């Protein structure tokens, strides 16, 4: 499953740093990144854009392979 992760900080890798930075992270729906701890990890689905963090949700252990959430997983779990 896709994990990112991001730290808060006064004063960070931020204000320019190498002036060129081009990147767009995920948004949790569980919270609006006002405390979600010092380091946390948001999980986006591989066939949607389900973007919550695994603690957010509560996710017990990050599955070394394809996320699906329960919308798509329910999706195909019928077809074949
Ligand atoms: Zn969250
Ligand atoms: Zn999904």
């Amino acid at each position: 499953a896709r994990t990112k992760q991001t730290a808060r900080k006064s004063t960070g890798g931020s204000s320019g740093s190498s002036q060129s930075l081009i990147d767009e992270d995920a948004v949790c729906s569980i919270c609006m990144d006002g405390e979600s701890q010092n380091s946390n990890v948001i999980l986006f689905c591989d066939m949607c854009n389900l973007a919550v963090h695994q603690e957010c949700y509560g996710v017990p252990y990050i599955p070394e392979g394809q996320w699906l959430c329960r919308h798509c997983l329910q999706s195909r779990a019928r077809p074949a």
